């Protein structure tokens, strides 16, 4: 077309747009911007709805877009198709503007009246317009035209007050069925008028209902007598006669002895704690060695189950039919439906064409993979019976399963009446279980129950170890954590902060002083809006996040393009009575709303929640741009897919080329970082949180090159040291959503210095003079077409403790960019008044203090680093090593028990969380990321971070995958998905290194102390939730669960025995240390382990320990795609195999070489089936091999409706789920998805299962509604 | 690698596998929507990934759509995202205009320095002249812009 | 006229419209004009530019059956 262009900005002038190029000129002609196929005349501007002549080529543009599409356009007298690229069509349709359709023939001409195309028969008027949706008498004949397609089909219209139907042809319907639009069908009479009621023609019966309608699928006693009709023609049976095609036989012959099982137990059976499973082999007594002759089998030979025994015929006939395909025999279609000793004969030349290729092979392997391949093709086996689903936190990977106590079953699984789901903070006694207040209990992986005191004690060891790691694996008493973060605070048991805190409590009096409490800083991922405040009232342990502010840079800076909340809402006036600034009266009722520490005139006189918060994170705003620009370039079709590392690179090159676009616009990235960190690190009361990231780049390797945002980020960082203390001020330029003409909504945020708390404060209390050449203004706007009003002045209240003062610019924006200053000679000055004020016109001329005069105007800028304005000023004179931080003191300060206080000390914190989920692997070992951190924690001292998150250290669980989804965490190796929780990097056993992505345990070690020398701390990526990638196998019993572990609403998924990854290695490092350190801790704190805990009522259980993990210990797993029924079951009894104990053996019977009997048999009582197994049906639904299904009822006789008697039925069943009223007829046939009549005329319906349906709508095929009461009646 | 329609008019997609195509998928660049059977979903709603796409009646392709979210008319897009300061049609053809709250104008209406006429409905209104404004005005039949 | 006569090899095929300026037509015309005379002395008849003007008329929508009505319902369905 044209070549495609972008780094232009789309303009509008007089009503229409303009695009200027990254040249900077105005654009003409056809071009392709972005993918895109656009047009503008000579003037510049675009064109949109008209058609436009370029080349040989007469290219519409669309009306709203401006992009280039197919039309018709009249050209001369005469209409004409056109597509997107302005070619005259030949032989296609074509819509117009108003969706109108025409067809061009060969010459381009509309073809006009009725035409074939395709086989369809169309109507055309006279200018050539397709007819859609309507009658039309065309060729003697009326002939109706489909809505969309325009084909010719059959349709009822009403002549007079009488319905009369017309074919396809046009022709009226006489003495025939014929169909309606919306897909009804109506029987018409000779004198073609529509029929009604019971009617028999052809030899049949049909019932049309009141209106005309015949129903299918539909049962009811029309004769005084039951009368089922057809699902397929509406023809009435009386179903009388059986339907099931399969009469009582038996099964044994001259192979029964021979394939039967050598033994009844783990010898001969491949099993999962006694059960049986699909893809199980076991070992025959005899083999048919090369399908010549019979040998007594060696231990070593074993086959596959499904060579001999199958749970159902369906299962068998397909297994035949698969074998077949392989080369195994002659090809067959089988069906259920096929006779049962047909099937079996045909099993055994497969089983002898299987003994000749495992002679012809030497092999069974090709065996074990054509098994597999078989089972996985079952729905039974596969995921198609786990009910995927993707909403809420199932997103990440496909759905979960819930862990039952089933002591009958599976008792070593067996939780000792624990798996209390979703203790959340604000659930933390079970209290809103019903609700949604109840946790998210279910994220990832294999979820541990931490509701279990065994399990709460061995996250104690765990935290133990972390907040010892150098002493324990170097004897290095300087490379230990000194705090942790907390990772899914809401996905687990709020037990685990108590033990937690009162960890620290105990080892390190955190609760005794400011100075001990800020030594351990430890955080919390707390995202539930209601979190802070339950923090709060349990003392402040560990620090909440305050999302609630990190939300308003969202709204409001950082993110989209254009339209943004107002800064005014950052102030959040509700907090004062009526939004009154003046008057400043604090609303003591509010409706749960706003931010959580107020700062427009931020005193430090009220007590606010101590706190961290951050513009962006590991897991914010990185993980899901960073995938949307893979999508976005065609490297991965979903989120949840996998991706290689060389997947990832390739991705991340678009997402930096997007994010430093000199353009100014971001499709994936954030805009105005910068402005965001100026304002979070200048907030009074919280402790901010800096993101590697915004850094340095996020992909690639650690440190590998720093973002565009890193100078200005740099800037503010030591600024903050040098400058920011004191009270707080904060006001904008606007009243609300809504501006004034004058009005700029304009940020302005202010700080006073070290003893100054207010506006008119002028001296400190102790007259300390640290003050004078501290604090610091910040100015922050969202609109980068921000243009002031020649009169309009912004003003910075730097507060009458700052009078007639000299202030230097910091920080300014301006249009290629942002302008950092680094000593008070580079920079622009400007003076405070008497009353304080630094004062801003849209026109300013700044002087620098000795140098010259500068430029500068108030003007919303656009480019890579701001979609704004953004000005940050200080006093000129500070100091070199001035530092304005408050050290925490040692004195008990509060009685309140509380650990952390939000105050002047804590704010002289500052967090880095030092990595990104998105680093390459180390290409080598000295670029490591915690061999890199020490040759560098020089930097980040003077960058003024007091602590630094690591990631994780944790050895990823990688590529591993037992079943179902893989996540991210796990193929990234970022260190949150991870089979063993003590190995942070140790050497394999063999001696050879063994790095995580961030390098050895020596190398982490080196990096911790290496932050202790200089000064900063090491915090702990505590992660209790969940684990990876277990190795050893378990039968649980499982339930089908949404997030919060409740059961989906329409699952059968319910306490089903289930093969899951649940035991560890048990010879792993969890192996080694778990539990270790308890009994020393128990000793020395014996209240640890004596306090009660909130959500249990009980204190944590140390009398056992954890060196090996199981099922028992697991609240549940994300669904694994391996089927409801993998573990294999007899319909008949639902009893489960199991070869355990020679006690309580069950097994099929033929394994066993006794007769299985199988099929329908009736006798003077009923009607009886066997299963293939050969076990009587009692108390269960069975399902034939036509597809009809029957229920059994407790004394083994298929239940049938009387004559005269109710054919409803009310069953309850070993199997719960299918409890419920059905209609069975009088041959024993569950009714399904149709309407069933009773003995007194009332009528109700049956879903696809054949479960009754009550008090709701329901749909039709042809658009019929019917409504069901509560007692289930149609009152329609 | 072709389309089958049923006996029931149902449609599935078949791939090189032979297997049927499940969930969002582009054939002939269109997007279209399969149940977990297989099946094509036609004229309705439906919520894949995190965004709610309208596909329609007969081809099933991905087409913007207007529903009535509360008692207030909404927009959804062709990508399944909810339109907020545009325009966007909806099934039977009208356009609507969408501000930045998401809720449907109403009026005589300008944006972008150009004047459109909206009726109590909400519809774009093309080819329509009157004097609203105590002044004469007819709005565009190309996009319904107000000329003089 | 001018777009069918470019079309049988008498000059520049054009595409012209309506709102092709009079002062261009008629221009056109006389370019074609010239192109007919030459062909009449080449081939020295005038029957083929008969059959060229009989076929372009019927062309044209107010000298053909569109702008008649054709219909077919009544007896009108024997010849339109
Ligand atoms: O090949 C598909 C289709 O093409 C034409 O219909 C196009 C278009 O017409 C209207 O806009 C309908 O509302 C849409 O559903 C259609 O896709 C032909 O008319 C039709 O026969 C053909 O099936
Ligand atoms: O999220 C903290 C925020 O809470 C309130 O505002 C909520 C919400 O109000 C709007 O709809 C804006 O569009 C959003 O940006 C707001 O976050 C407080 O009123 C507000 O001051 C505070 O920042
Ligand atoms: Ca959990």
């Amino acid at each position: 077309l044209s070549d495609p262009i972008t780094g232009g900005h789309y303009e509008n002038h007089n009503g229409y747009f303009v695009y200027i190029d990254a040249s900077g000129k105005q654009v003409t002609g056809l071009q392709n911007i972005d993918g895109n196929l656009q047009y503008f005349d000579d003037n510049g501007y675009q064109v949109k709805g008209s058609f436009r002549d370029v080349n040989g080529k007469h290219i519409y543009f669309d009306s709203v877009t401006g992009k280039a599409s197919s039309n018709v356009d009249i050209v001369n007298g005469k209409a004409q198709g056109y597509d997107a690229q302005g070619n005259q069509l030949k032989k296609s349709y074509v819509a117009d503007s108003s969706g109108q359709t025409y067809y061009f023939d060969g010459n381009g001409q509309p073809l006009i009246g009725l035409q074939t195309i395709d086989g369809n028969l169309q109507y055309f008027n006279q200018q050539g317009v397709q007819i859609k949706g309507g009658f039309q008498d065309v060729n003697n004949k009326r002939i109706y035209f489909a809505p969309n397609t325009g084909n010719a089909v059959a349709n009822t219209e009403i002549i007079n007050g009488k319905l009369q139907g017309r074919d396809a042809n046009g022709n009226q319907v006489k003495n025939a069925f014929s169909k309606d639009v919306a897909g009804n069908t109506f029987y018409f009479d000779a004198n073609g008028v529509m029929l009604t009621g019971l009617q028999t023609i052809s030899g049949k019966t049909y019932y049309l209902d009141e209106q005309g309608h015949l129903r299918k699928n539909y049962a009811g006693t029309f004769n005084n007598q039951f009368m089922y009709f057809d699902a397929d023609t509406g023809a009435g049976k009386t179903a009388i006669e059986y339907q099931f095609d399969q009469g009582l036989v038996s099964q044994s012959n001259e192979n029964t002895p021979h394939n039967a099982a050598k033994s009844y137990d783990k010898s001969s059976f491949e099993n999962v704690d006694g059960y049986l499973t699909a893809d199980t082999w076991y070992r025959p007594t005899d083999i048919l060695k090369n399908g010549d002759t019979w040998t007594a089998s060696t231990e070593t030979d074993m086959r596959p189950l499904l060579m001999t025994w199958w749970p159902d015929k369906q299962t068998q006939a397909n297994y035949l039919n698969f074998m077949s395909s392989k080369g195994l025999g002659i090809t067959t279609t089988y069906t259920a439906a096929t006779s049962q000793k047909t099937l079996n004969d045909a099993a055994f030349v497969i089983q002898t064409a299987i003994e000749q290729q495992i002679s012809l092979k030497k092999s069974t392997e090709w065996l074990r993979d054509a098994i597999d391949s078989f089972v996985k093709t079952q729905a039974n086996w596969n995921k198609q019976t786990e009910d995927e689903a993707f909403d809420g936190l199932q997103w990440l990977q496909g759905g979960f399963l819930a862990y039952q106590d089933d002591s009958h079953r599976t008792p070593n699984t067996d939780s000792g009446n624990n798996r209390k789901l979703g203790r959340q903070p604000i659930n933390i006694d079970g209290s809103k279980d019903t609700t949604d207040g109840k946790g998210s209990e279910f994220l990832l992986a294999n979820d541990i129950d931490n509701s279990n005191p065994i399990v709460q004690a061995e996250q104690l060891n765990w935290l133990h170890y972390l907040m010892n790691f150098g002493s324990i694996t170097g004897n290095n008493d300087n490379a230990n954590f000194d705090g942790i973060r907390v990772d899914a605070v809401d996905n687990v048991d709020a037990d685990l902060l108590k033990i937690a805190g009162d960890y620290f409590k105990a080892l390190y009096g955190t609760d005794k002083s400011d100075a001990n409490a800020n030594k351990h800083l430890s955080i919390l991922e707390d995202w539930n809006g209601k979190d802070p405040q339950y923090v709060n009232q349990q003392g402040n342990a560990q620090l909440t996040m305050d999302y609630t502010v990190t939300s308003q840079f969202g709204n409001s800076l950082t993110h989209g393009a254009n339209n943004r909340s107002n800064m005014w809402y950052f102030l959040d006036t509700g907090y004062y009575l009526n939004g009154d600034l003046n008057k400043k009266i604090v609303d003591k009722n509010r409706p749960n709303s706003g931010t959580l520490v107020n700062r427009i005139a931020n005193s430090g006189d009220t007590k606010v929640i101590p706190n961290y918060s951050f513009v962006r994170a590991h897991d914010y705003d990185a993980q899901d741009p960073i995938r949307k620009a893979m999508i976005d370039h065609g490297i991965i079709k979903n989120m949840q897919d996998t991706f290689t590392f060389d997947q990832l690179a390739q991705g991340m090159e678009f997402y930096y080329k997007d994010q430093e676009n000199p353009s100014g616009f971001k499709k994936y990235n954030d805009y105005n970082l910068p402005s965001a960190y100026a304002m979070l690190l200048t907030n009074k009361d919280t402790v901010p949180r800096v993101y590697y990231g915004d850094m340095y780049l996020e992909g690639g390797q650690y440190m590998e090159k720093g973002t565009i945002y890193n100078p200005v980020i740099s800037a503010l960082l030591k600024a903050r040291i040098k400058y920011v203390s004191g009270g707080q001020t904060m006001a904008t330029d606007s009243s609300g959503k809504d501006l004034k003409d004058g009005e700029t909504d304009l940020l302005t945020s202010v700080r006073f210095g070290k003893g100054i708390m207010t506006s008119d404060q002028t001296t400190t209390q102790d007259n300390s003079q640290d003050y004078k050449n501290q604090g610091i203004g910040v100015i922050v706007g969202n609109n980068p077409d921000l243009k002031l009003n020649n009169d309009k002045t912004i003003t910075l209240h730097m507060g009458k403790a700052h009078k007639n003062q000299l202030y230097r610019a910091l920080v300014l924006s301006n249009d290629s960019g942002i302008d950092v200053y680094d000593s008070d000679d580079k920079a622009p000055t400007l003076r405070t008044n008497d009353n304080g004020d630094l004062i801003f016109h849209k026109t300013n001329t700044f002087v620098k203090q000795d140098g010259t005069i500068i430029n500068y105007e108030m003007k919303g800028s656009l480019n890579a680093l701001i979609s704004g304005y953004l000005g940050v000023w200080v006093p000129v004179g500070a100091s070199d090593s001035q530092d304005a931080r408050t050290v925490a003191t040692e004195s008990s300060s509060s009685n309140d028990g509380s650990v952390f206080h939000s105050n002047a000390a804590l704010d002289s914190n500052v967090i880095y969380e030092g990595f990104s989920n998105f680093q390459a692997m180390p290409t080598s070992p000295e670029q490591s990321t915690n061999v890199v951190i020490a040759t560098k924690a020089n930097l980040f001292k003077e960058l003024g971070i007091t602590s630094f998150e690591l990631a994780p250290q944790y050895r990823s669980s990688g590529d591993t995958n037992y079943g179902g989804m893989s996540f991210l965490d796990s193929f990234l190796n970022n260190g949150y998905a991870f089979t063993d929780r003590y190995d942070l990097g140790f050497n394999k056993a063999d001696g050879n290194p063994n790095p995580t992505k961030y390098g050895t345990d020596q190398d982490l070690r080196n990096a911790i102390e290496a932050l202790h020398k200089n000064g900063m701390q090491a915090i702990a990526d505590w992660v209790p939730d969940q684990i990876y990638a277990l190795p050893g196998k378990e039968v649980v019993t499982a339930t089908r669960v949404d997030e919060r572990g409740n059961q989906l609403k329409d699952t059968d998924f319910v306490n089903l025995l289930y093969v899951a990854n649940t035991k560890s290695s048990g010879v792993d490092y969890q192996a080694k240390y778990g539990g270790e350190f308890l009994d020393k801790l128990r000793e020395e704190y014996p209240s640890l382990f004596k306090q009660n805990q909130v959500s249990t009522g009980q204190p944590i259980d140390a009398s056992t320990k954890i060196k090996q993990w199981s099922a028992k210990y697991m609240n549940g797993t994300n669904i694994l795609h391996r089927g409801a029924y993998y573990v294999l079951k007899d319909w008949a009894t639902n009893q489960y195999f199991n070869i355990a104990k020679t006690n309580e053996v069950f097994l099929p019977l033929q394994l066993q070489n006794k007769d299985a009997q199988t099929g329908f048999i009736s006798d003077a009582s009923g009607v009886k089936y066997y299963s293939i197994s050969g076990y009587q049906a009692k108390d269960t639904f069975i399902e034939d091999g036509n597809g009809n299904w029957y229920y059994f009822d407790k004394d083994g006789y298929m239940v049938r409706s009387q004559q005269g008697e109710n054919p409803i039925r009310t069953v309850e069943t070993s199997v719960n789920t299918r409890n419920g009223n059905y209609y069975f007829m009088p041959n024993g046939v569950e009714l399904r998805k149709g309407f069933g009549t009773d003995n007194s005329g009332n009528v109700y319906y049956f879903d696809d299962q054949g479960k009754m349906v009550r008090d709701k709508y329901i749909n039709d095929d042809a658009n019929n509604f019917y409504h069901l009461n509560v007692d289930g009646t149609m009152s329609r």
